[PDB]
RNA sequence: UGCCCGGUGCCGGAAGGUCAAGGGGAGGGGUGCAAGCCCCGAACCGAAGCCCCGGUGAACGGCGGCCGUAACUAUAACGGU
């Protein structure tokens, strides 16, 4: 349970960021893949449905063999 | 060589409360023709001791429980009761 964490969480500094939601530019950017969208309003709303299908392609594209 | 004098001990306290013998003798009783003789007996005065008020530990002794809370878990300096 401790050391599971430490992946997930680790130092929680600025860095090691999953997804930056920067209130100025209306953004929410998944910086592992790349996809932003600017509904930073409905994705704190909970509309996070795109941002976990954009990840779930690039999730079975990580398994691209030879 | 710390904190606790509520209990026990000891020390201090001419007040107060309780308290024996004794003092007191309201008012009762027995007996006698009577004068009397004989018993009972309220209030009231009346020590120490105990009660009561303090002090006292190198006097007898005694020195808690539960719940919560911090940049990972853990822990809890902190808080509540
Ligand atoms: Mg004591
Ligand atoms: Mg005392
Ligand atoms: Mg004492
Ligand atoms: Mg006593
Ligand atoms: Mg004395
Ligand atoms: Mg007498
Ligand atoms: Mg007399
Ligand atoms: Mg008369
Ligand atoms: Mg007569
Ligand atoms: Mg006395
Ligand atoms: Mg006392
Ligand atoms: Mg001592
Ligand atoms: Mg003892
Ligand atoms: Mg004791
Ligand atoms: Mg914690």
């Amino acid at each position: 349970l401790r050391k599971t964490r430490l992946a997930q969480i680790g130092t929680g500094e600025r860095s090691e960021k999953i997804r930056t939601y920067n209130f100025p530019q209306s953004r929410v950017t998944d910086h592992r893949i790349g996809f932003t969208t600017h509904d930073l309003e409905g994705v704190l709303s909970g509309h996070l449905t795109p941002i976990l299908e954009a990840l779930k392609r690039a999730d079975q594209e990580r398994q691209l063999a030879a």
